[PDB]
């Protein structure tokens, strides 16, 4: 009678860097290699970032055909679409026949979708595309989530969740999915918001199967279950954090004081989740938190007092694929599980009965969603 | 136990602009007069309309600042952003305050919110700046539906319908509003698409609350049941309908056969919505059928046998307010049951016991919605 994660998929394009050969790439290739004091201010952050390696569809060979994404302040959010509209849709089915084959049941099946991105937008919408794409049929009720930022994983969730438990037989494929054409830019001494960011921001899909009441003799397995999903709005943050889509395309702006407002707030947000289970010490669940940087984490984690034991999977996603968007969290859930599994862990929450969902974006908004692990055989 | 509509709640702008006199205000305040031949199909186009009136924040002196929006082609996003970005909320606030008024009950009763734009996007949302205006709880739960078109409406209405139904008291704001800065274009003889556009699309916005189990003993009225919501794609429809936004603002592209795509096919969802109530006769229903212009109209009636008796709602709000986008369907419920009262009808429905409210858009899409009347005292 409750939500249950039944698959999980993810998938990066095949092409990517090495943190350590990047500052070299992204100078190189924007022609700005003689702006020597901007060339430290971002390495500086690249060896702070701990992240090895970043996936990308954008190659040497594309930027060069595409002038005015290598020029900032330039226009190009007509080139950027010509891109978006095409590869984001399409690296979500790789994700999506990769937890459909998990499931293990016939595509007729599914009879819901949840599409959440922000990489790029049109009409009709990625949630058309991959349902022409999947072979899925025509009657599908569709659920559209554009530009809603780093914490969409969380909602996506909290969509799929009443959507499953109030329409009896009904699976739902969610879908998120991210691609830096829409967000890279060359840089700027004026603008050091970009500086943070392309150091940083990466690309990937991920793809869940939620429904309820499994059906075990058709095939089906939990691998999590979804017990509650909340939003809070965060006091005295206005402004934080504002991005705009313009002409030359996603232009962001971070205050200072991020961290901070995060960091004196998560305290009560966990308060409220976790009182109708009796839960107060937050060691006792496992995690997976939006990896917004090496600060969010560690800022986050000294607050509520983490172990570093409880940090090990999402800080796994941090260093070998860098920031996904909304898909960062879905890739820390597929961690989990299957790391329970080789390790022998009674359980795939690390052994823990419960645990929890955080996304970060805008706002600030901050998404919570209650988790529940399920035995390993 | 079932999601009820318990208010409901519209505006526009002030200022408006008789269709008598938009062929001469269109090609003057683009500097387009020199195009003569192509001013007389627009004429003709706006007297077969049977729109008389439509309303519009963009006025003549508003325009003579931003003339990049003014010339077709030009980079304007970042102009029209800047519009958007405050008005469409602002929209929104002012239809809310209806809605709550009727509705009855202190502002910290709602759960949960859902706004649905096509006209402009940035991050935060207008989801976060409708929340601030009307001074919600900072742990509200909302749903951000961008760029779904015309037929968004009704999808705003399934969610709404999902999480009203799966949530024990919570109680749900639903908003709509569109601005007519992402869709305006200067006339272009090659592009034929826009003339017949812009003699269609108005500025508005309504606002919904939704909630399951009236609560009689605490003021709450019901206005209209719902019953169930749909969502189907039309076989062989692919590209009817597409638009992309670039730099110079919503550049849309309308292919010849759209309504004898919508028409033909729209027999097969009524049967399949209506089956279970042991309904087939159409014109024992009362309906809220999404003004596309006349064209729309007149096609869907003329396969499903129509009367004008049960369309006098739907063209009067065409004649009166125009094309509004996805607050057009929101427009038409209210009139519904405003008609009925003044008319001595003994339920909402036009004296009628169920209805049906459909949606259209890009996909191509349809979105049905059986509803159920309540007696009028």
């Amino acid at each position: 009678k409750r939500a249950s994660v039944l698959a999980i998929g993810t998938t990066n394009p095949e092409h990517f860097i090495l943190q350590e050969d990047y500052p070299d790439f992204y100078f190189r290739n924007t022609n700005s290699e003689h702006m020597t004091e901007l060339k430290e201010k971002f390495k500086r952050i690249c060896v702070k970032s701990h992240i090895r390696k970043r996936h990308f569809y954008l190659t040497e060979e594309i930027l060069k055909e595409n002038q005015g994404i290598a020029t900032y302040g330039a226009g190009s959010l007509d080139a950027r679409q010509r891109i978006l509209e095409t590869e984001v849709p399409k690296l979500g089915q790789e994700a999506a026949l990769k937890a459909i084959a998990e499931w293990g049941q016939p595509i007729s099946k599914i009879t819901h979708v949840v599409f959440a991105t922000t990489s790029g937008f049109m009409m009709p919408g990625a949630d058309y595309v991959i349902t022409r794409l999947l072979g899925l049929n025509r009657t599908v009720r569709r659920v559209m989530l554009y530009n809603q930022g780093c914490f969409a994983g969380g909602t996506a969730l909290r969509v799929a969740k009443d959507l499953a438990e109030n329409n009896e037989g009904a699976r739902v494929l969610v879908v998120c999915a991210e691609n830096t054409a829409m967000t890279f830019h060359a840089p700027n001494e004026s603008h050091l918001d970009v500086i943070v960011g392309q150091a940083m921001f990466s690309d990937g899909a991920a793809a869940l199967i939620i429904g309820a009441c499994p059906d075990v003799a058709s095939g089906e397995r939990a691998v999590f279950n979804i017990l509650s999903a909340s939003q809070t709005i965060v006091p005295g943050s206005d402004g934080a954090i504002t991005a705009h889509f313009y002409e030359m395309g996603m232009s962001y702006f971070l205050k200072e004081d991020v961290i901070p407002l995060f960091r004196d707030n998560i305290a009560a947000v966990m308060e409220e989740a976790f009182s109708p289970l009796g839960v107060s010490d937050w060691n006792s669940l496992f995690y997976s938190i939006h990896p917004g940087g090496r600060g969010i984490i560690d800022g986050v984690a000294g607050n509520l007092g983490i172990k570093d034991e409880n940090l090990v999977a999402t800080r796994h996603v941090l260093g070998e694929y860098g920031n996904m968007g909304s898909a960062c969290v879905m890739f820390i859930l597929d961690e989990l599980r299957k790391s329970s599994k080789v390790n022998g862990k009674p359980t795939t929450g690390d052994g823990k009965e419960f645990g929890c969902l955080i996304g970060l974006g805008p706002g600030l908004t901050v998404e919570a969603v209650v988790l529940q692990s399920v035995p390993i055989l």
